[PDB]
DNA sequence: TATCCTAACCAAAAGATGATTTGATTGAAGGGCTTAAAATAGGTGTGACAGTAGCTCGCTTCGGCAG
């Protein structure tokens, strides 16, 4: 069962369609937090402090946001960006919001011998300290990928909802323990 | 005496014992990646694709007579 350590999400990724054509130069010109360098890439970057997120605009009518601590918070950040775009004069809308990715991390408070983890589970766990100290572990139920380290801390990524990260942690905990 | 030994000591060669200064090492931080995923958005170059690029028979010529 659980050890009292609940995995905590550190990032969310989400996108939404603005539903209208936009001009990147106009956004960069009229907005304070907007960043635009067409010589490098054809998109505008947006930053706000509450939520603590980073997002982008594209002329084809697309918006992406990331950096939030929860999917509801990511939606709030996206809607704030949509409001900013609307008040800048574009006829934007908040259409087809989708959560794309969310990351989590946890710990077990005991060492994990990665040698044992690889030599019992070589079929889906890949271990290669030289380029990456941690052990890389992919899984099917749910479609998640993990990073397991010597200290016992684990990073979880690829989920759409916190339930997936929780159940992934519960699935791996008996493997981590023994 | 004129000098040498070497108790005790001055001057110096050298031999040693410790205190201070400076060359060398490294502790931690400036820093700056990392694979794992997930995503929208994009620009074009270029590199494959293809194409062309030791012995025994047969055959020929130009005179030397024929007609």
């Amino acid at each position: 069962g659980p050890s009292g350590i609940v995995p905590q999400l550190q990032n969310i990724v989400s996108t939404v369609n603005l539903g209208c054509k936009l001009d990147l130069k106009t956004i960069a010109l009229r907005a304070r937090n907007a960043e635009y360098n067409p010589k490098r890439f054809a998109a505008v970057i947006m930053r706000i402090r509450e939520p603590r997120t980073t997002a982008l605009i594209f002329s084809s009518g697309k918006m992406v946001c990331t950096g939030a601590k929860s999917e509801e918070q990511s939606r709030l950040a996206a809607r704030k960006y949509a409001r900013v775009v609307q008040k800048l004069g574009f006829p934007a809308k908040f259409l087809d919001f989708k959560i794309q990715n969310m990351v989590g991390s946890c710990d077990v408070k005991f060492p994990i011998r990665l040698e044992g983890l690889v030599l019992t589970h070589q079929q889906f766990s890949s271990y290669e300290p030289e380029l990456f100290p941690g052990l890389i572990y992919r899984m099917i139920k749910p479609r998640i990928v993990l990073l397991i380290f010597v200290s016992g801390k684990v990073v979880l990524t690829g989920a759409k909802v916190r339930a997936e990260i929780y159940e992934a942690f519960e699935n791996i905990y008996p493997i981590l323990k023994g």
